């Protein structure tokens, strides 16, 4: 039980080599960028109780320098 590709964020990178059911990942930001005051980039493989496949939340993320 692996997940679909996490394709979100915008101003950030992630690496997760094999995914997993009920796995948490945070975005590394873009090259040097910081999370703005309050933004959360927690992409968690949450079981959507219908599709039987854990997908990757809805994280807003505002990675802006520095």
């Amino acid at each position: 039980i692996t997940c679909p590709p996490p394709m979100s964020v915008e101003h950030a990178d992630i690496w997760v080599k094999s995914y997993s059911l009920y796995s948490r990942e945070r975005y590394i930001c873009n090259s040097g960028f910081k999370r703005k005051a309050g933004t959360s980039s927690l992409t968690e493989c949450v079981l959507n109780k219908a599709t039987n496949v854990a997908h990757w939340t809805t994280p807003s993320l505002k990675c802006i320098r520095d």
